[PDB]
C-alpha cells in the first residue's frame, strides 16, 4: 500500500509507564521503547535513532501535539524528516496486538521494558501466513526493492 | 564476505560514559546506544532489542567475558542467538570512525547520547562510493537477498 518511508509514531501507557511505538506503515514492522516520560526530548531522541537505521522520510501520529516542540522539530530538521499529511484521521491498530503480546509474555520478565522487546520480537517474526512473510521480512523486502 | 546473521558487539568509553556498538559484519551497518554502565543486564537488554529487529543468529565480541553472565546467556537463549566462533581474535575497526564522527558533531548536541545517534546516522547513510552503496542500503540488500 503505502510509500516505504512512512512511519507512524505513538505513545501508549502500561503499568504507569510510557511506551513509544513506531510502525513502518507499509510492512507492519515495529520498533518500540519504554520511555520514562511522554516528553518532546524523548520523542526527538527516538526520532534520531529511528532515522539513523531506516530511510525515514515522513512520520504520522494520532496526536499532532506530540510534534509541536522545537526540540522535536529540530530532530526532524536535522534528520530530514517531514511530518506526514496524506494519512487523515478518523475521530492499524497494531498497538492493540503489541498490548496483547505483552500481556502474554509479561511474567517472563521483571521489567515491562524487557516484556516490550519480547513482544516486538514476537510481532516482527510472526509469519502472517497467507505468501506468508513476517513484518521483519516485509520491511526489508520493501526497502530493498525501493533501492533496486 | 560473512554470513548475514553475524553481528559484532563491543563497548567503548567516552566522556566517562559507555557506548554499546553493534556492527552487522557483512554490511558495516551499526546500531549503538549510550548505556549508563558496562553490565550484563544492559547487554542482555540490548541483545533482545537487536534480535527483535534483524535476524540475529550469531554475535561476536572482542571481550568474551562480556557474555558470561546468566543474564546475557538467558537473552541469547530466548532470542535463539549463538555466540560466534568463526571469527578468531588478533592480539574492523568501524569503532574508530564512529569515534571520529562523534567528535565532528559533538558540539551540535548537549548530550553524548544525541551526538552518538547523529554519528550512527551519518555512518549508515555515508555513500561508500566505488557501486557506491551506504551501509544502511547494504544491510537491507544482504538480508533481502538472503530471504529471496
Ligand atoms: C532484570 C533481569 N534480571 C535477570 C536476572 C537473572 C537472569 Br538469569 C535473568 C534476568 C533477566 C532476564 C529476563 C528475561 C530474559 Cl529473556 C533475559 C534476562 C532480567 C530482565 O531484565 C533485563 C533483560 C534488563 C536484564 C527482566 O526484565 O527480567
Ligand atoms: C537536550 C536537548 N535540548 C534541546 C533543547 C532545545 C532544542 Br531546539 C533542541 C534540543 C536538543 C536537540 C539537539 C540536536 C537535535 Cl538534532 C535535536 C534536539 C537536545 C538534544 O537532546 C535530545 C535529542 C535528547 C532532546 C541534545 O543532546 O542537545
Ligand atoms: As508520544
Ligand atoms: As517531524
Ligand atoms: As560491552
Ligand atoms: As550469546
Amino acid at each position: 500500500d503505502c510509500s516505504p518511508g512512512i512511519w507512524q509514531l505513538d505513545c501508549t501507557h502500561l503499568e504507569g509507564k510510557v511506551i513509544l511505538v513506531a510502525v513502518h506503515v507499509a510492512s507492519g514492522y515495529i520498533e518500540a521503547e519504554v520511555i520514562p516520560a511522554e516528553t518532546g526530548q524523548e520523542t526527538a531522541y527516538f526520532l534520531l535513532k529511528l532515522a539513523g537505521r531506516w530511510p525515514v522520510k515522513t512520520v504520522h501520529t494520532d496526536n499532532g501535539s506530540n510534534f509541536t516542540s522545537t526540540t522535536v522539530k529540530t530532530a526532524c530538521w536535522w534528520a530530514g524528516i517531514k511530518q506526514e499529511f496524506g494519512i487523515p484521521y478518523n475521530p492499524e491498530s497494531m498497538n492493540k496486538e503489541l498490548k496483547k503480546i505483552i500481556g502474554q509474555v509479561r511474567d517472563q520478565a521483571e521489567h515491562l521494558k524487557t516484556a516490550v522487546q519480547m513482544a516486538v520480537f514476537i510481532h516482527n517474526k510472526k509469519r502472517k501466513g497467507g505468501g506468508g512473510y513476517s513484518a521483519g521480512e516485509r520491511i526489508v523486502d520493501i526497502i530493498a526493492t525501493d533501492i533496486q
